[PDB]
């Protein structure tokens, strides 16, 4: 075991992100381009206007519930200390909108957890049947911001064409047109976190700089307390599981694991007879 | 006030009043950042990005960025080299997200934001202005002009044209801080400057929108008013509703010198 790379991030994030590699002789990946925020190769046309944006008038800390940015999302969810609350709806989470240049609040108001970025200490690692992975290296609370699912914006159409599917996010369920976010080519430390079906993360839409609603941004929050050493991940969902099955199966080998070979065996069994 | 940006800088940037009773001003929003009112069709493509190779500090004279800005003008503190030209500056072009280097590397001053101690404060016969409040070597990255980002046909349209910069086009575009803007908007026109303005460009290289970036010129003592040469258009335009108050002994826009110019014709 080697630690093969000080910072995945070369120093792009607030913290580093070391590699380490206990399991074969492959060097830290470098078939893509880290970037810390996310990136635009054709034009999106991002409604950037200033004055589209929906904000604050607090001149406190933007804790009361006077403040149109937490009524945005019924309630702010973010803690003093920046955690989701108790009461977070981790199943189907609202729509976050963080304060903003347009508020009159000041940029240390407590609404705007993930426009401050990564503050837990993560490290990608060489997983024994899953390529790389990312754990954590610290005890992380239920409800914290883990890092952002960062890359190049595109269209469903330009999706549609994408030969790897396997680093592509798109931002919403809906059958319409809907954005994506790909991490093939340009990507963060979160083109690397794994599927998990007892998973210890939960993806959250959350607007900040615009309120572009095509573009929501999605922040990792823990769903759980998370333990040093304990690899992170999310439910990729269904979808996703549709359409890699018959590649791979998922080796996250929990006894509830919903997408193994056996437990996809034992659905079609069920309907054999 | 102890900070008229609200945190987004680095430092606080206080107000004071020493001269009347008017209070700091709050006929503007400030922002750290420029932003747009209407799409600003800025060419932001990853792969547009020229960048360079280096795995050092981007000190080394084979760093495509530093060849682009002529040579990397940065010394190894951040401020520009004596070499500088400080009448007709370059364009400089600081790395980027597309260049191997580390983010810490010696080519992203401006894009590392307001380190310097500046203050806003009434002067006695230009309006707001903004000083230093601390020792400044020169050389050394002061602030950004940041506004509002319009077109030149935006910009006939408006009313007040004291707030506006023009990125010099030959098509034209603005920043205008009359609405929005931060400490720049409130440094005056010296005739005896101390800062000069630079293009500069960061995340993107869009030509048609340099960011502007004032550096000192010379060292700049504590308390010493900020300013740059506004340039001679700015006074053509203006030196029929005021003239200039900087009362240096080479000033030249003054209503002395203005007449002075004017009667030798
Ligand atoms: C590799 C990233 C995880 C796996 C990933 N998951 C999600 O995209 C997703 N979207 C939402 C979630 C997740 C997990 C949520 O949980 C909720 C959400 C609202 C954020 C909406 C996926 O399924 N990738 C295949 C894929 C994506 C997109 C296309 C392009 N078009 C055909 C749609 C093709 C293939
Ligand atoms: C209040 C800001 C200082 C004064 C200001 N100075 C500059 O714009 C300027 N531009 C460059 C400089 C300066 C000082 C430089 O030094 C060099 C540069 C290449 C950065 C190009 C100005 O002249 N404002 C009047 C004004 C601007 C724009 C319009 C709209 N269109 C007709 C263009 C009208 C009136
Ligand atoms: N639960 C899983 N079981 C098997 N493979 C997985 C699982 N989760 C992720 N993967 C693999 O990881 C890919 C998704 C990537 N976004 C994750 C990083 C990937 N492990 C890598 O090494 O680059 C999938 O297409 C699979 O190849
Ligand atoms: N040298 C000068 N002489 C007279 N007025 C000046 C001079 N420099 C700047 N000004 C004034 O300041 C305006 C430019 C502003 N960007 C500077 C801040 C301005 N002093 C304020 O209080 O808002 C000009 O239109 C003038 O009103
Ligand atoms: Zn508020
Ligand atoms: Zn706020
Ligand atoms: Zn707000
Ligand atoms: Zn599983
Ligand atoms: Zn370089
Ligand atoms: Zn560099
Ligand atoms: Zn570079
Ligand atoms: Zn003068």
């Amino acid at each position: 075991e080697k630690i093969i790379c000080r910072d995945v991030a070369r120093g792009y994030e607030n913290v580093p992100i070391p590699c380490v590699n206990g399991v074969d002789g492959e060097p830290c990946p470098e078939d893509y381009k880290y970037i810390s925020e996310n990136c635009e190769t054709s034009t999106m046309n991002i409604d950037r206007n200033i004055t589209h944006l929906q904000h604050c008038t607090c001149v406190d800390d933007c804790s009361s519930s006077n403040c149109l940015c937490g009524q945005l999302s019924i309630r702010c969810w973010y803690d003093k200390d920046g955690r989701l609350l108790q009461e977070f709806n981790k199943i189907e989470p609202p729509l976050i909108f963080e304060c903003n240049q347009a508020c009159s609040c000041w940029r240390n108001c407590k609404n705007r957890v993930v426009q401050s970025g990564i503050k837990v200490r993560l490290q990608l690692y060489r997983t024994a049947k899953m390529g790389w992975g990312v754990r954590a290296l610290q005890t992380i609370p239920q409800g914290t911001f883990i890092c952002e699912y960062v890359g190049e914006l595109i269209s469903d159409a330009e999706a549609d064409v994408r030969e790897d599917d396997s680093y592509l996010f798109d931002l919403d369920n809906k059958d319409g047109e809907v954005y994506c976010i790909d991490a093939r080519y340009y990507g963060n430390i979160s083109r690397f976190i794994n599927h998990l079906c007892d998973p210890n993360i939960i993806p959250v839409r959350v607007f900040m700089l615009h309120q572009d609603l095509r573009f929501p941004r999605i922040a990792f929050f823990s769903s759980r307390d998370i333990r040093t050493g304990e690899e992170l991940g999310f439910d990729y969902g269904d979808r996703f599981w549709d359409i890699k099955s018959k590649y791979f199966t998922c080796q996250c080998g929990s006894e509830k694991c919903k997408h193994s070979a056996e437990a996809i065996a034992l659905e079609q069994s069920r309907l054999a007879r």
